[PDB]
DNA sequence: AAAAAAAAAAAAAAAAAAAAAAAAAAAAAAAAAAAAAAAAAAAAAAAAA
């Protein structure tokens, strides 16, 4: 349920440091599932609980 | 000479079998539906006119 620009605010905000998306076969970024776990963590939206 | 008694006979009654008829069951289809499998059109990502 992220806009596409909240999304690229997301890896704005994280990419930059020592993560990277790891591609997969293609250089589609081939988010784990832990990575997204990651991502939307510290992305700014408050979870079910934290809101 | 005639009567009665005795003996060798047809007709009716009872039981079983073979013809046929109807219904039900096994089967043996030609047709359809559902599920499965083998390709395809908008969106997304990175390096470069």
């Amino acid at each position: 349920g992220l806009t596409r620009r909240k999304l690229d605010e997301a890896i704005a905000k994280m990419e930059e440091a020592g993560h990277q998306f790891t591609k997969n076969n293609a250089n589609h970024y081939s988010i784990s599932l832990s990575e997204a776990h990651m991502l939307m963590d510290a992305a700014g939206v408050p979870k079910f609980h934290e809101r």
